[PDB]
């Protein structure tokens, strides 16, 4: 149907149809008489999968022959979403499959909805890993994603009586056609035991063994015939495990629990033993795999060349145990001396920091490591001692610096600071947006920056334009392609060419038309799938992201209530109609986040059923927000809410997705918002609120929320409404926790940004009254969104950290 | 190479090779450069599997159109072994695959050894189920095997220091290419809860739900294009299970433990709750599936025709809960009155008894059923009351009969006798050999036989000649086929034609040649796989079966020691050389059986290293005895030991396997040995020892083992040797338990059969000295083994129990 979706050649369509029928018969063991839509989905998935394998085998063969430097991206999270449409896009198969399925009497879009999300992440950090894999393959890098194959990913969120309920994400129930089990490459991982000292150094003995079984998933580059690998480890008990008889067999579960479930915490550290086991499990199996591949190379025993052939990227501190594990292997097993091993380790490892929030920093109790990983603790102590000797020599007499920089934190419980370990053992440390990277050097890692300034870098985050434009917004990709061609898909800077169309009446009409169609499609989706009725002529005001105090969904709530109260005060006055959509999951143990969800639904309950309001204001909580839902709501959005307190959101990536898809942004000067505004021009952004410096000034003075309550009558009214039970008639004190927090212990200064936020929202509404000028501003945003492609981000990692050159060159088909 | 293995047509070989290469590439994602023999096995398995699916789909389609009476074979055990070679044989593909793999530079026999046994059974009972499935498909019956897909089958047995060690049978590790998951047909199973009474009868409420997910495995008939289904259920937790968060997800294991492991008890009842859950799990899911299929038929609401369209065969009492579960569904859910429901139940169900040993009988504590299955207990009480009212009316005043026949046993703990439940609720009850069936009517079920004589039948066991001749002994199948053609493979009575070749010098030479080749092949196997050296010119004396006191491996041990002592007494005297092979697993908690294994190895330790013995006597314990090992050792055997105490082995089936493969039998008049001897003529069997009547006479008098010890000097010497530490120098009292048992508490009268056994063994040795006459007797055995085909057995079930006609007619290809 549309150009960007590839050719539907007679030969290809015929070949796809017959292979579809073959899979339905031989693979699914069905005929057309008994097949369900799920069967049809699987026959399609298997057909598309077949096109990958040849490229997959020759890509890996190519790397064996050429022996390039290999990039190992270590992450506990890969938030992949669905794979079917993504694979078709990158293989140029979408129109052909659409045609082949149409001719078989099937709707491909219906079949696509059947695929489960691979929900192996929490949010930003996990989704960045997924975007990174796509970009690395697209840029021809010899890259491998390594992680854990969780049996249960992020929970499915149900809303019951306005409250979040969690249910198990049993994503493997019907099978996963994309993965290939590789039981032949199973590796042992050791836990517990004790350390023994001999003439030949230390020995780790009396350990429990858990097996790590790899599952490989293909990662196709964009139309370049490159197919990289994501390898995910699964925990298996050895066959002599605990070997009365029946119980010993049943106890195998204990070992296999390691890969059972993803910890559903976003930007929060929970010091549980199972989590530590997961972290070591991925690290130990991965490093063995890395070393095996290194020894079995066309190049080489000699570990001097190890950093020339291997880069390990640590996605946050979660795989920080890679550092002492690499030391363990090199010193204890390969018998390298400490200094040489350390040189190799530092030159191999690099660390990416994702947040400055203290509650997210990993600080493991020493007693946990002592029991679980006794040899790693000894190595960490030794790293610490040698590192602090370096600090002492550079800053003689500075005893407080020594305590501040120590990997070992003293106190009630002794802890290991994993961030400090990462900096010490990596040749590069990066933040994820310019402002965040500067905050690292100025505040939390100031001491480390003074010692080793060369180590500190910025790599501003990005998103893949394949998933986040072509796949989810084909209509927009197409109108862009009509004007400037298709090259921008793997070279997003070319979107600048769109600036010369900002006064083009045809283009203005097309941009606005694509948005309306997206909005109609999403409005229909809501009725069909959730039985909720919305006005597609209203401004789609959306905030979608994990529920957090720092992300300030509560500030959004305050604005919504302000609009409601203003309408109630002057009912017959004209207001720009809005659909306010808020979505995201709360971590199960995060009480305040669960209260905020309840608040949003409670506001909806009052606002959506007030006859005086009509269809002028609607508040909807978007249930079970996840990658596949993001692909639907983001193209439909007019307004993107990025309203975190300045200095708290390291980068954000949702912001970039909205910019690419034709939404205007209301936000603070936080994270990547700063660079986005810089790229588009501040005139083309709705920036409000305190800057980082203003927050610091308020902290020194002391934040007093009562002041704002006293001086802003509209804010006072909202607090009285919350307190008195206006939004909870049956349970008048339901929201006392929220009011108390806002009035007395608000770390994120919600009240302090209220006035400017409400005023800025009025400026948004005014612009929306003028469709042509709204759309012209939109064009100015889309046109300057190129910097935020993960292809740019990965090219920067490649050149400035990994020491490898990106390549757009095709491999032969 | 050989005739019976089918055609190797140019078209077929070419087509097999290309499909092999396709699977290696697309299915396994490998090329010839990286593929292991395991990969080659899997590519072959997938290629052969493809040939099944078309036949599988049309067989099931055929049953839907024709709507025949369906047979449901309910078993907790299906001892399937390997599937690859069996599938090739039944599809006439073996030579073609052999040729196709040869041309690809691969040895097919090497690839066949890579397949894991499906070890989902303990021994005789589970293997009978497997033979039955093969025969039912071969006879064109619309039959379904229903069971549990255990994650761990029967343990792998390792021998360490002469002791049995158990390790987990992780048979699914590398995947199972034969099964197809059917998550779309998942069904709920209920546990616990309570019973509520309403105006509309009883209601079972507040239950825990476990999901039952079916996996279908194809069962091909012999060259008739029929492919039936074995459906095995797997336990899955529902997604809201226990739904802090992490623990709730981890606790899903509790539910899924139901299908985790096979209870490794052979002929022994262990009253564990998990076992009861397994029994109800298979029954509840199966019956829902049965009823669903019944309602969705071309015929029919009206349950009057239910027994016309459905037969349920209960393999032992393990699925006995089918009876009250069917009542529950019909009464509580379908709202049929009790009397009608009961009529339907009785006419639907039939029960096969497998043993008379009291320790094997299932007697469940009432308190277990009360908690787990409260509604089923109420139904059982009601069945009991109505049944005992019938007994009271037929035998007025006979109060002891009432207590003897009650389904409820009184005592310390109240128990339900599941055998009594089965008889009451089935229209047919059968034993598994003529002598066993007579013992049922005369002893343990005498009262029930007096009440309902019409219910009691015999169905003598059988084995499939496909697996147990063609597959494991192609050399013998071929020389037979040269003389009499190939029709005997699905009509084993035709082997009688071989009687006219008993004086044929060519045939005599060929029979003896096939045995020698088998013996050489097995002797080589032992060296390669276990590094043990044996003389292939010796008589292969083999006893393979589960380790039990009743099977009297100990009597065999006594004979072995007698031979050793006789050699030591007169070293320079000639004795017929023997390799004595004993193999089988002991249940992990069965101490005496584990001691017997230790004894066998201990004897081997002394005998195998005595220079005076030389290669005249060898004692070998065959490790990890299982179906695949049976297929190797049985064709190599000269002497088959079937030496259970008369009246204890209900049938046996190993006996029949040895008879079919050219071994002579030494045995008691027990189980099917009686019918085997009757078929071949007693002159052509080595029968010894007490008959059932002699055992009873000894029981009345009182068995005194001391008497035999006093009067048999050779027996006395063996006991002194055991006691004094002759076979355990480091641990002189190691075998005190065994001696004490033999002397004081021997339920199985080992000493009482010693003299006759030893004398009979001398007659065996004498015959073996005359090769021509040994082989002529062998021919007389093979030639009369036809009755013991499971095709005969199943034809008898079909006609006399299920009310269906067998068919040899081909379905179209
Ligand atoms: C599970 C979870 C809890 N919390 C709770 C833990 C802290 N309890 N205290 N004190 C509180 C403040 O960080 O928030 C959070 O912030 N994020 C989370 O993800
Ligand atoms: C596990 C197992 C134990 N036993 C033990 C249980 C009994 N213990 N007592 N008394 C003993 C005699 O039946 O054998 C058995 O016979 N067969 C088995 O399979």
């Amino acid at each position: 149907q549309i150009s960007v979706r590839g050719l539907a050649g007679v030969e290809n369509v015929t070949e796809l149809k017959k292979n579809f029928n073959r899979h339905l018969h031989f693979t699914l063991v069905k005929d057309r008489n008994v097949a369900t839509p799920r069967d049809y989905y699987f026959a399609l998935a298997h057909t598309v999968r077949d096109h990958l394998v040849g490229r997959w085998i020759r890509t890996q063969q190519h790397y064996y022959e050429k022996d390039p430097k290999r990039i190992y991206y270590l992450s506990l999270e890969f938030y992949m979403g669905r794979t079917l449409q993504n694979t078709m896009v990158n293989l140029a198969l979408e129109n052909a499959c659409d045609e082949a399925t149409y001719q078989l009497g099937l709707d491909m879009e219906e079949l696509e909805e059947i695929e489960e999300d691979a929900g192996l992440g929490n949010g930003g950090l996990g989704r960045l890993a997924a975007c990174f894999l796509d970009s690395m393959a697209t840029l021809g890098l010899a890259a491998y994603g390594y992680g854990i194959r969780y049996e249960f990913g992020i929970f499915n969120q149900k809303i019951c009586g306005g409250w979040q309920m969690e249910e198990a994400d049993d994503w493997l129930r019907y099978g996963n056609p994309w993965e290939k089990a590789r039981p032949e490459f199973t590796l042992p991982v050791h836990f517990y035991g004790r350390v023994e000292h001999t003439s030949q150094g230390a020995k780790w003995v009396d350990t429990q063994v858990v097996l790590a079984m790899p599952y490989d998933t293909p990662v196709p580059g964009y139309r370049n015939n490159v197919v990289n690998t994501m390898r995910l480890w699964s925990a298996k008990a050895p066959n002599d495990f605990n070997l009365g008889y029946i119980q010993a067999v049943l106890d195998r579960n204990l070992a296999e629990n390691i890969s059972r479930v993803l910890y559903p915490n976003d930007n929060f550290f929970e010091g549980k033993e199972l989590r530590l086991k997961q972290e070591y499990f991925v690290v130990a199996a991965t490093l063995q795999d890395i070393i095996r591949r290194f020894k079995s190379s066309k190049f080489g025993t000699n570990f001097d060349a190890f950093p020339d052939k291997v880069a390990i990227q640590l996605n946050d501190t979660h795989p920080s145990l890679a550092i002492p594990e690499l030391m363990r292997v090199l010193v204890d097993l390969e018998r390298l001396d400490w200094d040489k091993a350390w040189e190799v380790t530092v030159k191999t490892c690099a660390y990416t920091n994702h947040t400055v929030l203290p509650e997210a920093l990993e600080r493991w109790p020493v007693h946990l490591l002592e029991t679980l990983l006794p040899r790693h603790l000894q190595i960490i102590y030794e790293i610490n001692q040698r590192f602090l000797n370096r600090v002492a020599a550079a800053f003689p007499g500075d005893v407080d610096r020594l305590r501040r920089m120590s990997l070992v934190e003293e106190g009630a419980v002794k802890r290991i600071n994993m961030a400090h370990l990462c900096i010490a053992g990596s040749h590069a440390v990066n933040g994820v947006a310019r402002i965040h990277s500067e905050i690292l050097k100025k505040t939390i890692f100031k001491d480390f920056y003074e010692l080793e300034p060369h180590k500190f870098q910025n790599k501003t985050n990005g998103i893949t334009p394949r998933r986040w434009l072509v796949l989810c917004n084909p209509g927009l990709a197409e109108i862009i392609a009509e004007r400037i061609g298709e090259e921008y898909i793997s070279d997003l800077d070319q979107l600048r060419k769109l600036l010369s169309y900002v006064d083009d009446e045809a283009f203005i009409r097309d941009v606005a038309k694509v948005k309306q169609e997206n909005k109609l499609k999403f409005a229909a989706y809501l009725e069909r799938e959730y039985k909720v009725h919305i006005n597609p002529n209203s401004l789609f005001d959306v905030q979608v992201k994990r529920i957090h105090e720092y992300k300030r969904q509560l500030l959004n709530c305050l604005h919504v209530i302000t609009l409601y109260n203003r309408i109630k005060k002057e009912p017959n006055k004209f207001v720009v109609p809005r659909t306010v959509m808020i979505g995201g999951k709360a971590a199960p143990g995060y009480h305040m986040a669960k209260m905020i969800i309840k608040l949003i639904t409670a506001i909806g309950d009052v606002v959506n059923h007030d006859p005086v309001v009509g269809d002028r204001l609607r508040v909807i909580f978007l249930e079970n927000y996840r990658v596949s839902l993001a692909e639907k709501v983001i193209p439909a959005a007019d307004l993107s809410e990025q309203i975190s307190t300045a200095g708290t959101e390291a980068s954000g990536t949702g912001n970039m997705k909205f910019m690419l898809n034709g939404a205007l942004t209301i936000g603070t000067m936080d994270g990547a918002n700063v660079e986005m505004a810089e790229e588009a021009g501040e005139e083309n952004f709705f920036i409000f609120g305190m800057r980082v410096e203003d927050v610091d000034r308020l902290d020194q003075r002391g934040y007093n929320a009562q002041e704002y309550y006293d001086r802003i009558p509209e804010l006072r009214q909202i607090i009285e409404q919350l307190s008195s039970g206006f939004f909870s008639p049956k349970q008048p004190d339901l929201f006392k926790d929220i009011v108390n927090m806002l009035m007395h212990h608000d770390r994120f200064k919600v009240f302090a940004d209220y006035e400017e936020y409400v005023k800025c929202q009025e400026r948004v509404s005014a612009l929306y009254k003028n469709p042509r000028e709204w759309t012209r501003m939109v064009i100015r945003n889309i046109a300057t969104s190129g910097k935020f492609s993960s292809d740019r981000t990965i090219a920067q990692y490649a050149r400035e950290i990994w020491g490898v050159e990106p390549s757009r060159q095709r491999l032969p088909a």
